């Protein structure tokens, strides 16, 4: 229905602590850290990841599907115990 003004701000990095692509959303000035783990992205792409350049390229290939899912999770209040959004399934 309405415009919740959740913006994906495209700060795309690899997080070695989590083995995940870290991407950013923002709503009314507040940043929401979002993550898609290596294995999730490998399954989605049907490709194993062996270079961070490749990881970022795969995120970009599926950016709008991934961000769609993160947006839904945010709307559904599916935040984790650190206030983050973990994308566990796409498509």
């Amino acid at each position: 229905g309405m415009n919740q003004s959740i913006i994906f701000t495209e700060q795309l990095t690899w997080d070695v602590q989590l083995s995940a692509i870290h991407f950013t959303a923002q709503q009314q000035g507040m940043v929401i850290d979002c993550y898609i783990g290596q294995k999730v992205l490998e399954h989605l792409a049907a490709e194993k990841i062996n270079n961070s350049e490749q990881a970022l390229s795969l995120f970009e290939q599926f950016r709008f599907d991934i961000e769609e899912q993160a947006e839904k999770l945010i709307e559904q209040e599916a935040f984790d115990v650190q206030g983050h959004i973990q994308v566990e399934r796409v498509d």
